[PDB]
């Protein structure tokens, strides 16, 4: 190109021109390629509006059973072809994947698609499309993503599966030799994720919020119709949930099922084989004409009988921060321990008692917790940012706790850690939100909890404009959004960290697999060598060294 630019159009005029046009934008004579740039992108990118176009190339993916494998797919328009609304409308349809035996991964149950819509200005909110068949209206500047996800079901036979998604510009059956097919091949193998996740993430649901947002007075028949709504649909994504009131001095109500061990609901919650742990009320739920050491002693007398005891924890403070707090656990403790002295507690904590440090200093007060409240906490679950980048401090924590008699390690996130730690903030990149549990694989405790999935600020209207808490930042304690800001369902939409939190508790399930082939030393070794996860601040920018390392597992570990 010269200094005046191709036929004298100027400065750099010309520098591909990139194909020329086909001159007709005419979609019932043009293929929908020379209108718009199509291409796939990993699950780890937030795919902005203004991501470049790259060559379409078929995609080859790998799923075990009772696993969710996710991609998506980019579209920009090259012109109009809707001269009078810009840019135009495309059909898209997806098909069944069927492999050589003639096995099938449905269209609706296996198979779904989501657009990507920002929150806050970041890629964030997936909100569906029907199914087989939808519309997109595609804006001209802008690059429009959708986010394809295959569930495969435990019972699923192993098998190269294939086929297809059907792109067709239309004017306003679609299909013809002018539309754009998509290759899709997905490899299903040996192993089958536990159906019990191997790592218990709980994972609180404010029920104050539900009562408002959704106009539902606490203990009604429609409340208990949303509570069991939401606890169905978050189980998908490998946690156990709790609702959750906070109280007097961050004292906590918080409890998996609303129902009373009574019931058969109870039951049909506590022993579902995708629930890892469940939290069981030291108060009533809805008022009764008992005291709370009546039915405490009534509810536990039932729970305890259950197979389904050995997942019960009962989490009854948030965050102690003096020393009445940390007696006050204990009192508590020890009032179940009379009813049932394997009761397991769940205290979470960043620091010792402020106003009677257990030691010189912020960091050894903290270390020194479980010695101050041994036998009254079974679950040490600590923040992650009070080690900083400090991963060889973890033996600090252990060296003070007591393995051998069930106590355990677990960690939680929050406000904190930051940049360029890993987290569920938006703004946060996708690898940095799948790292959340790479972090919690390397490191060792034996579960996790999230504060919040719905902590939005108050309003009463179930689509009422999301806006985030003052003071914290935006995203932290939501993980979900209402499905009736989006469309007119009452189906939570899932958030891209969500997802991540999902693909990120699957890799746990892959290293622990490994792990059990190879021994923890060598799965320590394909986490680091990889380029996976090397530390807090230092974890993959990219999506090939997760192929990598599924690859490696899935070569090495089948049978
Ligand atoms: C456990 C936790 N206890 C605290 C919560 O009460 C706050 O809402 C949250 C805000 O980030 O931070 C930590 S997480």
């Amino acid at each position: 190109v010269p200094v005046e630019g191709v036929a004298g159009g100027g400065t750099a005029y010309g520098f591909n021109d990139a194909e020329p046009l086909k001159q007709s934008t005419d979609p019932s004579e043009v293929p929908t390629a020379d209108l718009v740039n199509v291409w796939c992108m990993p699950n780890t990118v937030n795919v902005g509006s203004q991501e470049t176009p790259r060559a379409l190339e078929p995609i080859n993916l790998l799923a075990a059973r009772n696993e969710r494998e996710s991609f998506q797919i980019a579209m920009r328009p090259k012109v109009s072809w809707a001269a009078s609304s810009p840019s135009g409308i495309v059909q898209v349809q997806c098909s069944d994947l069927c492999s050589s035996a003639g096995d099938r991964l449905v269209v609706g149950q296996s198979l779904k698609l989501r657009r990507v819509v920002p929150v806050l200005g970041v890629p964030d909110a997936l909100v569906p499309l029907d199914l087989p068949v939808s519309q997109l209206s595609l804006f001209p500047g802008e690059t429009s993503v959708i986010w394809v996800s295959i569930d495969v079901p435990t019972g699923q036979p192993p098998g190269q599966y294939e086929g297809e998604i059907i792109i067709s510009a239309m004017k306003t059956d679609v299909v013809s030799n002018l539309s754009l097919r998509i290759k899709l091949r997905l490899t299903v193998w040996e192993f089958i994720i536990p159906v019990t996740p191997s790592l218990p993430a709980v994972i609180g649901v404010s029920d104050t919020v539900i009562e408002d947002r959704f106009a539902v007075e606490h203990g009604s028949e429609d409340w208990y119709k949303k509570l069991d709504l939401h606890f169905k649909w978050l189980l998908q994504y490998r946690i156990s949930p709790y609702f959750c009131k906070w109280g007097e001095s961050m004292r906590v109500l918080t409890y998996t099922s609303p129902w009373p061990a009574d019931h058969p609901k109870s039951d049909e919650y506590l022993s579902d084989s995708r629930l890892a742990a469940y939290a069981v009320p030291y108060r009533q739920v809805i008022a009764g004409d008992d005291s709370r050491e009546s039915y405490l002693r009534k509810e536990v007398e039932i729970l305890r009988s259950k197979p389904h005891w050995n997942k019960a924890y009962f989490y009854l403070w948030d965050e102690p921060l003096n020393m009445e707090h940390f007696d006050n656990v204990r009192k508590m403790a020890s009032e179940i321990y009379a009813y049932a002295p394997d009761s397991r507690v769940l205290t979470t904590y960043y620091c010792g008692p402020g106003d009677a440090p257990l030691a010189p200093t912020p960091f050894e007060s903290f270390v020194k917790v479980p010695n101050l409240l041994r036998p009254y906490t079974q679950i040490y679950c600590t923040s992650e940012w009070v080690l900083g980048n400090r991963e060889d401090l973890v033996k600090d924590i252990l060296d003070e706790l007591q393995t051998e008699n069930g106590e355990e390690w677990w960690t939680y996130i929050c406000l904190g850690p930051s940049d360029p730690h890993p987290n569920w903030h938006l703004g946060m990149r996708g690898t940095q939100q799948r790292a959340v549990m790479w972090r919690v694989w390397k490191e060792g405790g034996t579960g996790f909890l999230y504060w919040g999935a719905n902590c939005y600020e108050k309003a009463t209207v179930p689509s009422a404009e999301v806006k985030f808490r003052r003071g914290l930042p935006p995203g932290d304690g939501v993980l979900y959004y209402p499905g009736e800001v989006f469309s007119s369902s009452s189906e939570p939409v899932a958030s891209l960290r969500l997802e991540r939190l999902l693909s990120g508790l699957q890799d746990y399930e892959y290293l622990k697999l490994y792990e059990s082939k190879y021994g923890r030393e060598e799965a320590m070794g394909l986490l680091e060598k990889t380029g996976v996860y090397t530390g807090p601040e230092r974890y993959t920018l990219e999506h090939r060294p997760i192929d990598v390392l599924r690859g490696e597992v899935y070569n090495t570990c089948r049978p």
